[PDB]
């Protein structure tokens, strides 16, 4: 997260980090069993660490369950980033609490102008690097259609919505892949691509999780 606030200990509870020795993204606990992330995301041996705020640290609060399965989803194309999504299915249950807690589905899709927030421990900088080891937050707003299609002209499905500052100086980045957009107490985007970050005109590019609720439900209910 570029230009973000640190969100302060366990305050985003359903923000996942994925382990395969090392952080490497995000992803948003949708109930005891499930996670949701990115299909470009995809590893072979998967932790999954709930509970976290400094990653490099344990501070007592942490579930880490390996995972069982890994669903990509049927339709993704790696690339073009459409259907950018997967579901990831924990070994044992989550143990539900203040600190660990499920985000809810969306019922319906999010609007244009809505502020969201997006959240993980990606990079803080541009092309300067430097990775924080404590969740960072990040407030942002919809974009509509027309924009996003302008800033990424050919580029954008009916899967992907914009979020962000055409100004630039405030998105998401690398490492923060897979992990939420929460609007109005709703799981709305999966943090998925863009150019840059925090670029002028080049606003975050997320998986828009309504078009995926079908598809979700169903998976679960048979895995
Ligand atoms: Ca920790």
């Amino acid at each position: 997260i570029v230009g973000g606030y640190t969100c302060g200990a366990n305050t985003v509870p359903y923000q996942v980090s994925l382990n395969s020795g090392y952080h490497f993204c995000g992803g948003s606990l949708i109930n005891s069993q499930w996670v949701v992330s990115a299909a470009h995301c995809y590893k072979s041996g998967i932790q999954v660490r709930l509970g976290e705020d400094n990653i490099n640290v344990v501070e007592g609060n942490e579930q880490f369950i390996s995972a069982s399965k890994s669903i990509v989803h049927p339709s993704y194309n790696s690339n073009t980033l459409n259907n950018d999504i997967m579901l990831i299915k924990l070994k044992s249950a989550a143990s539900l609490n203040s600190r660990v807690a499920s985000i809810s589905l969306p019922t319906s899709c999010a609007s244009a102008g809505t502020q969201c927030l997006i959240s993980g421990w990606g990079n803080t900088k541009s092309s300067g690097t430097s990775y924080p080891d404590v969740l960072k937050c990040l407030k942002a707003p919809i974009l509509s259609d027309s924009s996003c299609k302008s800033a990424y002209p050919g580029q954008i499905t009916s899967n992907m919505f914009c979020a962000g500052y055409l100004e630039g100086g405030k998105d998401s980045c690398q490492g923060d892949s897979g992990g939420p957009v929460v609007c109005s107490g709703k799981l709305q985007g999966i943090v998925s691509w863009g150019s840059g970050c925090a670029q002028k005109n080049k606003p975050g590019v997320y998986t828009k999780v309504c078009n995926y609720v079908s598809w979700i439900k169903q998976t679960i209910a048979s895995n």
